[PDB]
């Protein structure tokens, strides 16, 4: 591929996007705080989209060109990081207004760092379009940057991967997988390189047992896990893998009045927003008890929800108390769980299940790509703006849906050696866990990094 | 700015770089393993690529969103440095063929890494067109990965950055200065967040004393500053800061024969460069010994120099031993310099000079921008293209600012900064040159003595 042909390809996504927003009249996005966070779910915008990004970013790539790619690269990229560091741990995102810009000087004097320091920290983030100088001397935000006002659990996603997983773990990746190999045993992680024998800690271990700290709430013990947490909980405010997605995944509506055990469900967040949309749907959140774990459940928990949604501590890997439930629904759970381990966790839903009444729903990365919406299936427009080559729009070696997959992947080999699996790897898994498994819908959304598997047993 | 406006100025300045291309016989870049590693300097084709490169980060930027930017970034632009260095540390580069495919159970038995994880690994890669898929379970090349075949260089800078300057200064940069604040103290950096007074390590400490390992050569002893030294080494040899492009800021010809004093010249890579070109030129490399320093620095040195270029002990503080010369050269020394450090090494050179016959070269970044070589239609904005807030040279001259930063606390400076310092160190010192060529984060400075 050349520049201009990059250049070519772009301007036709650009197109079917920018020709949908007029139609509808919709606003255009900017970098300015009032811009739209996102494209319309439109599966055709977010086709074009998806593609967009991977031909922008080729671009880019290829004008940079080879001899400076890797010299940049390696200077450049750490410093993105540790600039959103620094603008987490100065607090700089809620100092700096939303609407109206800020002095170097007024903005020194209320994080408490040097005005020298500021305006270098300000101008890396300037380069990635997270704030603007708009007049010398002056700060204001940028769409990106305006979205974490306010929000601590954008905070806890910067802070949880450059203050421990990458330290912690990514980091010494390679000379974990040199000590030990390419293993599935979370002990063969970064922490333990130099453990005594039995001294070895988990990743979990670490996140519920450290109390020397405080985050957003949670004072001392656990306070890692409470911040983890929120990260999850990050991850389904918005974005990609948005928890409404999952309402356009499955027919919740049509369980009528039922019982969804939630098994892993962090801190019922998730089943929140099922249960928000779904009236007559009762949730119960399995999850491992902590000292603040109830504090904070019920803190949260809408007072719509009129109790449908309650706490009851479990053990994952233990029998199922719950039995004949409508739906068993593991969310994001099994990536983190190797074979042998989420065939324990499958046998227990397996007996609780009713097989002539109950489902498994699973939401996880699928590798190779779930399917669209049954709306969305037949492709309308042009090859160009909805596929690359044989792959799917965001899929492929280049895809930027393939990179995010990839970014999930490390993280779960980074803290526990979790991995993500194809579908066939998924439903080799479910049928080694009971032969009767069938995958009766695997769907994702356009623009999602996730699919939803509906499981039941069949005879 | 919209989605279609970045695609429009896109158009505009690929059209310029396509013409030019096109025009002249020049292949064109691709991915491929055989693509040109960088395009023509000429200056009107260097602008448009910048500004193309910016208004491309722009667009994929605007594409993502702002739901997805922080959380996409967080999650994803670490392990493409944790790519890299597996890449590096298995030798993998080296292991796949420049052109030829390899199947993932073959590298995996030549570079000792498993299969699973060796096939996990390239797939980040892929998405930064390092490395490709050609067919079902095959590896091949591209441009990006093909450039560091056989080249320590580029692995030294993979790991300087990876296993040195991120884990051990800017990872703990934020606790650096919530601890010392603004200092540009080289002691109050990372290593030495619970250091004893007095017992802090230094940057230069660590990489010449350290001896558990080995490096390209050198065994023991200051294998970690040998690294540095190839780092430097590699961002002479070609991309940005190529040290050819020295030759266009300087009329160095004019010269005639002439004596070049190397202050801090690192290996005297970028000295023999200079001189390769300029066969009436003799340099003087100064710089601090090592044990390893002359073996390294002889076998290195270019027999058709005929000894032109020669190495000199010498601390860059003390009197400069060499009287008269032509041209006192220091090339990114002075970024590493607070103010009364660089003040020393100015009138050190100062002392020695001939204020009619010397001239002190600096070739450092100038952070507002220096002026295109006299040899390069309607300006818009305030910025070069390249420069102003999201300029790709913006944003290099500003990593480096923070690589000095993390290490010794180090940092850039504008042009009247530079103007202000040097008539600190003597009221005669006048700027008369400050040339950067387009595309270049550096700029070379000449500077005189006058009355
Ligand atoms: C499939 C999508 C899942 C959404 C999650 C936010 C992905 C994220 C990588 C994750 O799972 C993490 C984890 O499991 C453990 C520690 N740190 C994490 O970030
Ligand atoms: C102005 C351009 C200079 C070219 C250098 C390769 C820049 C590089 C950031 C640098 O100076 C480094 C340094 O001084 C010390 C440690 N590690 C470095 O990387």
């Amino acid at each position: 591929v050349t520049l201009a042909e990059l250049a070519s390809d772009i301007q036709s996504q650009v197109k079917v996007i920018d020709t949908y927003l007029t139609e509808h009249n919709l606003p255009q996005p900017t970098f300015a705080p009032d811009s739209p966070r996102e494209l319309p779910l439109d599966a055709n915008v977010q086709r074009a989209r998806l593609l967009l990004i991977e031909k922008a970013m080729a671009l880019s790539n290829l004008a940079i060109g080879a001899a400076d790619n890797l010299r940049w690269h390696c200077m450049n990229n750490k410093f993105d990081d540790m600039t959103l560091h620094f603008l987490a741990r100065y607090n700089i995102f809620d100092a700096v207004p939303r609407d109206e810009p800020i002095s170097y000087a007024e903005l020194s004097k209320k994080v408490g760092l040097a005005e020298h320091r500021l305006r270098r920290i300000m101008s890396m983030a300037y380069t990635q379009h997270y704030f603007c100088t708009p007049k010398p001397g002056f700060v204001a935000h940028t769409s990106n940057s305006a979205m974490a006002i306010g929000d601590p659990l954008a905070l806890a996603w910067i802070l949880h991967n450059i203050e421990e997983v990458q330290p912690w773990y990514s980091n010494k990746l390679v000379d974990a997988t040199m000590k030990w190999g390419d293993s599935i045993d979370p002990k063969h992680t970064g922490p333990n390189l130099n453990a005594k024998p039995g001294e070895e800690k988990l990743f979990y271990e670490i996140m519920e047992e450290d109390d020397q700290g405080e985050w957003n709430g949670v004072k001392g013990k656990g306070f890692r896990l409470w911040r983890l947490y929120d990260t999850d909980k990050f991850f389904g405010t918005g974005g990609a893998i948005k928890g409404t997605n999952l309402l356009r995944a499955f027919d919740w509506g049509g369980l009528g009045k039922a019982t969804v055990v939630d098994i892993g469900g962090i801190t019922g967040h998730l089943a929140s927003t099922v249960a928000l949309a779904n009236p007559d749907l009762t949730f119960i959140v399995q999850e491992r008890n902590q000292p603040w774990y109830e504090k904070q459940f019920y803190e949260q928990l809408p007072a719509e929800l009129n109790g449908r949604v309650s706490y009851m501590p479990h053990d994952k890997y233990a029998e199922q108390p719950v039995k004949g439930a409508d739906v068993y629904f593991m969310s994001t759970v099994l990536h983190k769980e190797p074979d042998d381990k989420a065939i324990t966790i499958l046998r227990r839903c397996v007996e609780a299940m009713d097989p002539n009444k109950s489902r498994l729903l699973t939401r996880d990365i699928v590798m190779d790509g779930g399917d669209p919406p049954a709306e969305d299936a037949v492709i309308n427009g042009r090859a160009i703006n909805s596929k690359e080559g044989s792959y799917e729009a965001g899929l492929g070696p280049t895809g930027v849906i393939t990179r995010l997959n990839i970014g999930i992947d490390f993280q779960v080999l980074a803290v526990v050696n979790g991995f993500e699996r194809t579908r066939e790897e998924w439903v080799t898994l479910f049928k080694k866990a009971d032969p009767r498994f069938a995958l009766k819908g695997c769907i994702q959304t356009v623009g999602n990094c996730a699919a939803l598997m509906e499981w039941i047993l069949e005879e």
